[PDB]
């Protein structure tokens, strides 16, 4: 078996740096981890493999011809902690659906078998300011069974996390997509984990963890290095170890309950 | 004539509030205005309107029947100083194209003649995060001339601004889209100015103003206003008032020069 886990969350809001750092975490801990990137910024690997970012299954077919031509080691690569790495790409702005290359990518690494046995979790690092065509496809195809939204306190970043949440309802009849948690990543503001928890409360999951704001990550990214591997000693390492250890022993996986937009308005107002 | 202008931007970076704010000063200035929204949050005219939100043209030509059902006149909505007021809507999430409702209200808004003579501008207020769909269709479409980006010093606001203009580049062989500016949101950060001062000029535009970070904003939108209607006297009020008086004399119009991660990883490392 392998858990297969979707990051979702606003753009900008943390998605690449919690997910490489949670996955050098658990390799740091022993597990096999693959991550696809499915955001077409497509540096969701970088920090993996020490690498500026990495070059898309979408570019690779369209210079191999097809996407046949390609082989899974020509696509597949390794980085820190033996953590293998794709980037599903999309096409240029103003051409196409953005979200068409998540198809193509998924449907490759199906085929030509990225899913071997001993791996223990794939990380899918998904754009989730819409909730349409590839971008959805991990949640109606059944791809991603355990969802995890990057938040914070911000209301665009709550507001997403509620679209997110609604997507995941409108397939709750078929394969078993569930909401897993919602991860805050603070904006460095007073209560803002009593707020995310609230948030989780209403939604019907759970604040899995508060990563806090550290400068400390830019500099490990400055260097294409997670903190895990930058520096191993510092606290930030500690909350992605301890972010690691909650997605391992999470159990609640949920059909979550979309909240109103004045239910969000209240959250805000009362924690001020 | 009037003139049509899109603002873009990512999600969260402050398009509706800078939108309705801008707007709000051009109609205390004496200008004929209408905003028509174009992100499915569907908030993009609330300030104006002194409301929730606003019914959006998807949700009342399901509950009318057809879009034929609908009367111009039972879809706009003015507000303060007269402005115009239209929400496009979209699919729920996981279901159809994000973007699928700004297609049918462009539409509907053209052949109903909303573009009647003593308009001075329309203003669509865009997501994009995405540049595809109905998102792009204000670009592709030819519908708003000159496009203005708001951004901040945050790596992704840059990164959305230079995704916007690769757009912009792609369609500029037909009709006459172009990016007029940048408008900086910001951060409270230091040397912010200079940041989207040089980014703008890589590009070929310019920074048309730096809207400062102000609490009279957030004061002013839990009573559903504009700075501009809510305290008339406020330094944030004279700051829309300038960026209004730019915008109405601007001449520069471009099609702009995007640039590669390496020269936005440089722009951040310089500036600190
Ligand atoms: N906990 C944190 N502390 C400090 N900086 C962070 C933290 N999380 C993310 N960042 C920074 O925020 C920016 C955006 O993060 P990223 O993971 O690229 O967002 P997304 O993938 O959601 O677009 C990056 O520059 C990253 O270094
Ligand atoms: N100059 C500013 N100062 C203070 N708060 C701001 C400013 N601009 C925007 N905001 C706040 O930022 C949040 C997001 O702005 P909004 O215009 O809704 O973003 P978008 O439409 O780009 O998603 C809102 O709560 C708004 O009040
Ligand atoms: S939103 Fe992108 S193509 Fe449908
Ligand atoms: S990205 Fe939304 S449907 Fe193509
Ligand atoms: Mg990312
Ligand atoms: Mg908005």
């Amino acid at each position: 078996a392998m858990r297969q886990c979707a990051i979702y969350g606003k753009g900008g809001i943390g998605k690449s740096t919690t997910t490489q750092n949670l996955v050098a975490a658990l390799a740091e801990m022993g597990k096999k981890v693959m991550i696809v990137g499915c955001d077409p910024k497509a540096d969701s690997t970088r920090l993996i493999l020490h690498s500026k970012a990495q070059n898309t299954i979408m570019e690779m077919a369209a210079e191999a011809g097809t996407v046949e031509d390609l082989e899974l080691e020509d696509v597949l690569k390794a980085g820190y902690g033996g953590v293998k790495c794709v980037e599903s790409g999309g096409p240029e702005p103003g051409v196409g659906c953005a979200g068409r290359g998540v198809i193509t990518a998924i449907n490759f690494l199906e085929e030509e078998g990225a899913y071997e046995d001993d791996l223990d979790f794939v990380f899918y690092d998904v754009l989730g300011d819409v909730v349409c065509g590839g971008f959805a496809m991990p949640i109606r195809e059944n791809k991603a069974q355990e969802i995890y939204i990057v938040c914070s306190g911000e209301m665009m970043a709550m507001y997403a996390a509620n679209n997110i949440s609604k997507g995941i309802v409108k397939y709750a009849n078929s394969g078993s997509v569930r909401l897993g948690g919602l991860i805050c990543n603070s904006r460095n503001t007073d209560r803002e984990d009593e707020l995310i928890i609230a948030l989780a409360n209403k939604l019907g999951t759970q604040m899995i963890h508060f990563v806090p704001r550290d400068n400390v990550v830019q500099r490990a990214e400055i260097r294409r290095m997670t903190v895990i591997e930058y520096d191993p000693k510092a606290k930030q390492a500690d909350e992605y170890r301890a972010l690691a250890r909650k997605v391992v022993d999470n159990k609640l996986l949920v059909i979550p309950n979309p909240i109103t937009m004045d239910e969000l308005e209240e959250l805000l107002m009362e924690f001020g």
